């Protein structure tokens, strides 16, 4: 229901309860034929099927205690440490002992005594996660199978017809120019029945051609896509115009980091501040590397603010999704912002990014990258050269710990490198320099950033085309352009389209059912149009 955007001068299109009118329910065999009945997905994974099927759940009191386990456990993971061994003993009296009502039977009992003996030592933020994982399986049978046959899948149904609606030029609204660079430029842009704000990055064709680029924007819209992340840009809408290729992502217009660093007049700014920055970018890193997708560019400029002074990690061209168990190759990045093995062109992992963060945490403190001066007169070689052969320095804007954590990011060897061993990102996160910071509160957004930015402004004379148009493909017998034109295009994305009309309230407010006990006018059969 919250809002949050480039600003809104105008709200929903008052014609939006009809724009997004649901179809009738005979309207949606071929999609009830069609789709992949799949738990995780439907149930959990697209924010309106995972609504729905927590409204089918409170109507069956054998299955609503398991829902109310899975919201226990997300309120004991956001408890503070001191707390967690009263939280976790709450749950386990409330839901895993036979004697209680809302007891949840499905949990195995060898499952419920692994527990019972984990909290009675230090109990972790993760305890109950396996049996979590122990509820879904069983709500992923008869219960999973109930759903799809009740009038709340019939509903869910409705909604991905909607969602699976082409994008045409009435879909958005345009406002200013919010920058520029890369493929094109970016300016904010609005959806109409929603009114929900976001960033449109025109993409043109000519430049993609001229620089064959198609891959890199084809990988930049497919990472996109596959990750959700609160600290990561995401993906809305993916569509075509004349001229150009356009990704509507996340609107996040508090500036950039390297402005932020270098605005102060003094670069560099309060460690506190710095530390909040990192460690959301962790998490975004994390969130990354959970599609073992590691994204190779972290430089300040490619990390954004919202209003609310939050970050997001953008610009994901230069991300690479590897196969399981596979390494990559290829030098890409920036100068200065490379790691060693990067540089050294060997088969590598994830671990660049930590060492990415490292700069990052490095040039937040200092306002400076380690391996190169910001007015320097230095060849592209030279700081290579550097990056492989000298150490960085620390003056006195730095703590001990963010010393530290900045040596063992910036450790040359990817081996020895924090947050490169079997922990992953755990490692980092209980580093010294973050003792302070609970990440799951931090995940939950339950922290407040100590920063809030003046919202960017650009003057910018362009009024550039945004408006959706499918171009004739196959004019010339080289199809190869048009070809990529029709992979890109694949109209709105369904995560963050489903989280945009919660967001919006268009779900709570459309999504209705009879006065009573019974089926309304589109769910009712017995009415076709
Ligand atoms: N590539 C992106 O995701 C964005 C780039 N810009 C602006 O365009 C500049 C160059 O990309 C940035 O510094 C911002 O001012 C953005 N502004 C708002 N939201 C975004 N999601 C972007």
């Amino acid at each position: 229901a919250r809002e949050g955007g480039g600003g809104k001068r105008k709200g929903k299109s008052k014609k939006w309860k009809e724009i997004l009118k649901f179809p009738h329910i005979s309207q949606c065999e071929d999609l009830r034929r069609t789709i992949d009945r799949d738990y995780c997905s439907l149930c959990d994974k697209q924010p309106i099927g995972r609504l729905l099927f927590r409204q089918f759940c409170e109507t069956r009191p054998g299955l609503e205690c398991y829902i109310q386990f899975l919201d226990s456990v997300a309120e004991y993971e956001v408890t503070p440490d001191e707390k967690l061994g009263e939280k976790g003993k709450k749950i386990m009296t409330k839901y895993l002992t036979p004697k209680s009502p809302v007891f949840i039977a499905q949990v195995g009992q060898d499952l419920v005594s692994q527990t019972e003996e984990k909290l009675l030592q230090k109990p972790c933020k993760e305890l109950f996660s396996a049996c979590a994982q122990s509820v879904h399986e069983y709500l992923r049978g008869e219960p999973f199978h109930e759903y799809l046959d009740s009038m709340f899948f019939d509903r869910f149904l409705q909604w991905k017809w909607l969602e699976r609606q082409p994008v045409t030029k009435n879909t958005f609204r345009q406002y200013r120019v919010l920058g520029k660079g890369g493929f094109g430029e970016v300016c904010a842009c609005q959806v109409r029945a929603t009114g929900k704000m976001y960033a449109c990055k025109r993409l043109e064709k000519k430049r993609i051609k001229k620089r064959k680029g198609e891959s890199m924007a084809l990988n930049e819209k497919q990472i996109l896509e596959k990750v959700n992340s609160q600290f990561v840009v995401n993906l809305a809408y993916a569509y075509e115009t004349k001229d150009a290729l356009c990704l509507v992502l996340t609107i996040m217009n508090g500036g950039d980091l390297k402005f932020h660093i270098y605005n102060m007049g003094n670069p560099g700014f309060e460690e506190e501040r710095a530390l909040f920055y990192a460690a959301e970018i962790l998490c975004g890193l994390e969130d990354l590397h959970h599609e073992n997708t590691v994204y190779r560019d972290l430089k300040p400029e490619n990390i954004l603010l919202d209003d609310y002074g939050h970050i997001r990690i953008s610009d994901l061209g230069l991300a690479v999704k590897i196969p399981e168990g596979d390494l990559i190759r290829g030098r890409v990045g920036t100068v200065g912002y490379m790691a060693p093995e990067v540089l050294n062109n060997q088969r590598y992992g994830l671990s660049p990014d930590y060492w990415g963060l490292g700069c990052l945490i490095y040039e937040m403190i200092e306002g400076q990258s380690p391996f190169r001066g910001r007015k320097e007169k230095v060849k592209r070689e030279e700081v290579d050269r550097r990056v492989l052969e000298t150490e960085e320095v620390y003056s006195h804007k730095f703590s001990e710990e963010a010393k530290s954590i900045c040596k063992m990011l910036l450790t040359k060897d990817a081996k020895q490198r924090l947050g490169c061993q079997e922990e992953e990102a755990a490692e980092v996160k209980r580093h010294p320099f973050f003792r302070n910071m609970n990440f799951k509160r931090l995940e939950a957004g339950m922290l407040d950033p100590p920063f809030v930015p003046d919202p960017r402004a650009v003057y910018c004379k362009d009024v550039l085309d945004i408006e959706q148009f499918s171009t004739v493909k196959g004019v010339n017998l080289d199809h190869t352009d048009d070809d990529f034109y029709s992979k890109f295009s694949t109209g709105s994305v369904s995560i963050p389209w489903q989280n945009e009309m919660i967001e919006t309230e268009c779900f709570k407010e459309l999504n209705v059912f009879g006065p009573n006990g019974t089926l309304p006018p589109d769910l009712n059969r017995n009415h076709p149009p």
